[PDB]
């Protein structure tokens, strides 16, 4: 479950063929003491292949839907997350709005939706970035610097399909 790469310790944990929680960046190099049993996750293939994938969508360079290699997530929600998830299904790299318009879109409010995408079990897939506060930027657990970079990166570098017209 625990794995160090580049400058982040990814906590990928699943119940088999379905994800549940896989996140966390760098912090304590000796964090290996916070788990007397794991400290592996089988770095061989299963980890390298996924690692590059995760970092891929991160630096806006995954292309396509991407909703697959990230493994299907199940359960895990901080008071709410289903509604917000419905948001990703629509918004992609290019949209940006707050919680108000989102929550109101389903049947709730930006208050409950806040804690939702906030402690989302899978931040590297959920459009929490495209959900700022009234003013600008609104995060507590990881973000700001990254959310800033990813916010500008997405807008920049527009990837378009190939012009293949066969009449």
């Amino acid at each position: 479950m625990i794995i160090q790469i580049e400058e982040y310790f990814i906590g990928m944990i699943f119940k088999g063929n379905q994800l549940v929680r896989n996140t966390i960046p760098l912090r304590r190099e000796e964090i290996f003491n916070f788990m007397d049993g794991e400290v592996v996750s089988n770095p061989e293939d299963e980890h390298l292949k996924v690692a590059e994938i995760i970092l891929k969508l991160y630096f806006a360079e995954i292309d396509d839907k991407k909703v697959r290699e990230l493994i299907s997530y199940k359960l895990e929600v901080p008071e709410f997350t289903k509604k917000v998830l419905d948001i990703v299904k629509d918004i992609e790299f290019g949209k940006t709005l707050t919680y108000g318009d989102i929550a109101k879109k389903l049947n709730t409010s930006p208050r409950a939706v806040g804690m939702a995408l906030k402690r989302n079990p899978l931040p590297l897939i959920i459009p929490c970035h495209r959900v700022v506060a009234k003013n600008s930027l609104g995060g507590y657990s990881y973000g700001l610097d990254k959310k800033k970079f990813i916010l500008e990166r997405e807008r920049l570098n527009m990837v378009s399909f190939k012009f293949n017209k066969v009449y």
